[PDB]
């Protein structure tokens, strides 16, 4: 069994012109036997236990407060949180939004809401979310000059502004520096937040790391010099519990392939289940060339460093050059421990080199039960190089072997994994134009209009589409995508990428939450479906693979979340999770 989460009951109710929508978990802890009753006010209103984890109330008001109670065995258990009705679609998080500021060049810069995660902070079940702010000169590894900090605060979902970490000078702010991990890595309940620091890197105390005054910016505004840390920040406060130096550690900046500070400053990060059981901490650095991947430990109050991977030790050179924009980390070959999908290559639970497809860097990156007849797991990925074999591939995700590709002959910057076609069984993937069964096989002449995240939002089994502040459903039958949501006065991140600040399940019901912030960034507004299902799977955050997928989300070039097991039309039910909580 995995440490997973003590999650509350995740009511929400929400106003709409059909009467009050009410949903709520599933929890990996409860058997199918469980059913519910529905309370508003302390009175009942289903005269016979529910299924479903969605109930609509035609009586309710905007001033109803509802609680459920579960009914296990015959007896019914002790009432839910209490949950008070949201006048509006989204629930709103106010923000403290940062003041603008001026580089030492005399640039002006101002700040915006961009990547979140989250993690329950103070143990009581309700995630807290956790916000990077970028300010509006941050910087792409090809481009030189300064930027603004970033900066990472933690919000309860009431509006409270628990803390804010200032990284300071020596973390550059850009899309591939800063990936942080939240995660209750030492399993006392309470999250904490893990991210590479430096010195003058500010903690939610006030307390500056290192040395306070050091400033290791150079002529480009890159940070190329000077002692590199991981820190470990306690999550309810921010306050800095322990740092070390960082590894993978820079050595010299040409030794990862340029000399300018590209290829050097590639990160990613990630939460692994590396011993089948507790999570463990993964820093990597570099792609292109020059590949390193570190593995940590966070628990009894100390960091402890587990194995790495460096594509420059004699044997290891297959792994260089293979790593995406993104990774995904899941048990592919059953033994319990996560292994590592690294773009094109695959690193074990105990950091050795699997294997390498060769294919080089990509963009976009899928790994999930793609091809639900096909034992294992697949990953379904895009490359970059216009000389590759192909510009997608679709492969079995324990061996590497290549199912199915297709050439392009050109770079392929995005792809996508979605069930979207009931008529071919498991996920169909897109990319380059075309749209593809699990078995590669082309269907019809279109692709949805957008490569971007899979979401599930309405009531049925095959995932709808996002992007921007967009909501789409693919019509199957005519090959054409059709908007379900527009979320007007919210915004999608990142420039062209076009990213929620966050998408998961993260109250209500299995589908999914989208977190967007508001254009001015002065709040962000979580909105949940209202369109009922009749459908009840566990929460997704209790799935090994998709939690983990919820934690890298911010990483580099977000990707969406996947779930361990195939989630779509005809699929089998669901086993309860095999977790425990602490
Ligand atoms: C842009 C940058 O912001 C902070 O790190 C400090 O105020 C520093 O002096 C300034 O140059
Ligand atoms: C306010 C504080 O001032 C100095 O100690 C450093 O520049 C540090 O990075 C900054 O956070
Ligand atoms: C400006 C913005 O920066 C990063 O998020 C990505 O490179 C994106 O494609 C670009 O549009
Ligand atoms: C939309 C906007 O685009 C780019 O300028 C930056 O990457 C910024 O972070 C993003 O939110
Ligand atoms: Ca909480
Ligand atoms: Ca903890
Ligand atoms: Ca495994
Ligand atoms: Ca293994
Ligand atoms: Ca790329
Ligand atoms: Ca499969
Ligand atoms: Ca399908
Ligand atoms: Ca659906
Ligand atoms: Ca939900
Ligand atoms: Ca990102």
């Amino acid at each position: 069994a995995r440490q997973m989460e003590a999650l509350n009951r995740g009511l929400v109710a929400v106003k709409t012109d059909g009467g009050i929508f009410v949903s709520w978990r599933f929890l990996g802890t409860e058997n199918a036997s469980v059913l519910f009753n529905v309370y508003r006010d302390g009175q009942k209103l289903n005269a016979a236990p529910v299924k479903t984890t969605n109930y609509v109330d035609k009586n309710g008001s905007a001033g109803s407060t509802y609680t459920v109670r579960a009914v296990v065995n015959g007896t019914e258990q002790p009432a839910s949180e209490k949950a008070s009705v949201w006048a509006q679609p989204y629930h709103s998080v106010p923000l403290d939004k940062p003041a603008g500021g001026t580089t030492p060049k005399g640039e002006s810069y101002t700040y915006s809401a961009n990547d979140a995660s989250v993690g329950d902070v103070d143990g009581d079940g309700q995630y807290e979310l956790i916000l990077k702010w970028d300010p509006s000169n941050s910087k792409d590894n090809s481009q030189d000059g300064y930027t603004g900090d970033v900066l990472i605060d933690a919000y309860k979902l009431d509006g409270t502004k628990l803390w804010r970490i200032n990284l300071g000078k020596n973390i550059r702010a850009g899309a591939h520096y800063t990936q942080f991990m939240v995660y209750d890595l030492d399993g006392d309940g309470k999250a904490e937040v893990a991210m590479k620091t430096a010195d003058g890197t500010k903690d939610g105390t006030g307390k500056v790391i290192g040395n306070a005054n050091a400033d290791y910016r150079n002529e480009q505004g890159r940070v190329l010099s000077g002692p590199e840390y991981l820190t470990v920040f306690q999550g309810s406060t921010g306050k800095e519990l322990v740092t070390a130096n960082f590894e993978p550690a820079r050595g010299n900046v040409s030794d990862w392939g340029d000399s300018y500070g590209n290829r050097v400053d590639r990160f990613l990060a990630g939460i692994a289940y590396l011993d089948g059981q507790r999570p463990s901490l993964i820093m990597t650095r570099g792609y292109y060339a020059k590949t390193m991947l570190v593995a940590y430990n966070f628990r009894d109050g100390k960091l402890s460093k587990l194995w790495t991977l460096d594509s420059s030790k004699s044997g290891n050179e297959a792994f260089a050059g293979q790593g995406n924009h993104n990774l995904s980390i899941a048990d592919v070959d059953g033994d319990g421990k996560d292994e590592i999908i690294f773009g094109s290559m695959a690193v074990d639970h105990d950091g050795k080199g699997m294997y390498s497809t060769g294919l080089g860097h990509g963009d976009a990156l899928h790994t999930g039960d793609l091809d639900p007849g096909r034992p294992g797991l697949e990953v379904f990925q895009v490359h970059e190089d216009k000389n590759a074999k192909y510009g997608l591939s679709f492969r079995d995700a324990a061996t590497g072997k290549i199912l199915w590709g297709v050439y392009a002959g050109k770079d392929v910057g995005r792809g996508m994994a979605a069930d979207i076609d009931p008529r071919y069984p498991g996920q169909e993937v897109w990319a380059n134009g075309s749209l593809y069964s699990a078995k590669g096989v082309k269907i019809g002449s279109g692709v949805p209009s957008s490569t971007n995240f899979g979401i599930w939002w309405d009531g049925d089994l095959l995932r709808e589409q996002l992007d921007s502040n967009r909501i789409d459903k693919w019509d199957y039958q005519n090959g054409v995508s059709k908007n379900m949501l527009t979320a007007s006065g919210a915004a999608a991140n990142n420039g062209t990428k076009a990213t929620p600040t966050l998408q998961a399940d993260l109250l209500g019901d299995w589908r999914e939450e989208v977190v967007w912030r508001t254009e001015d960034s002065s709040a962000l507004r979580i909105y949940t479906t209202t369109i009922p299902t009749e459908h009840r799977l566990y929460t997704l955050m209790h799935d090994p693979v998709y939690r983990l997928g919820i934690a890298w989300q911010n990483i580099a070039y977000n990707q969406p979340p996947h779930t361990s097991f195939f989630l779509g039309d005809g699929m089998a039910e669901q086993p309860k999770p095999n977790m425990y909580t602490p």
